[PDB]
């Protein structure tokens, strides 16, 4: 089949379309360089879109990614932006990992310091803000609905995208923009 429908729906996803990724993962490299996201959001202006950071594919610092994943979900939302788009703080945050990872081809990072500042450099803003954000209710909000991307991306792999927070797309699927937009379209539009 093209989708399988998720049970229960996830929270806070109404008109949306969710991307579970990882920073490790070359195909959602290449929908990240190509503006995957930023080509729905002009085809469907109405959709909110969303990344779901992988943890148990994101290595040795990955609570810390999904951390940093969460502040900037919270500030561009703040900011009436997405990650749909590219000056996005979420979008500038995958960047500079994918940057690291694959086109710099950095195994580690030295320690959790060295790691953590090329994503506070990469959203332009302080530790402290970051810190700060964490120990409100949203940030233990976002990063709840976080946990499940580990769930989504067993499926099938990633990156997963799923819409409405119902229709989760089988990749087989997908091997165009085209053939992408015509399954958001269609399963954007089911109960």
């Amino acid at each position: 089949n093209s989708f399988i429908t998720l049970n229960p729906s996830l929270p806070n996803s109404e008109n949306s379309v969710i991307e579970a990724f990882s920073y490790k993962c070359i195909h959602c490299y290449n929908h990240h360089k190509f503006g995957t996201l930023e080509k729905l959001r002009e085809a469907f202006p109405n959709l909110h879109f969303k990344l779901y950071p992988v943890s148990l594919m994101n290595g040795e610092f990955s609570k810390e990614m999904n951390e940093l994943f969460a502040f900037a979900q919270y500030k561009d939302e703040q900011n009436g932006k997405d990650a749909s788009y590219s000056d996005s703080l979420s979008h500038k945050l995958a960047d500079v990992y994918f940057v690291s990872y694959f086109l710099n081809k950095q195994r580690n990072f030295s320690n959790l310091d060295e790691f953590y500042d090329i994503g506070l450099k990469a959203m332009n803003v302080n530790k402290n803000e970051v810190l700060n954000f964490l120990n409100t209710p949203k940030a233990k909000e976002i990063l709840s609905e976080f946990q499940r991307a580990n769930d989504i991306a067993k499926t099938y792999g990633t990156p997963a995208f799923v819409v409405n927070g119902k229709y989760q797309i089988n990749p087989s699927a997908i091997n165009s923009m085209q053939d992408l937009e015509d399954l958001v379209k269609k399963l954007s539009n089911m109960k």
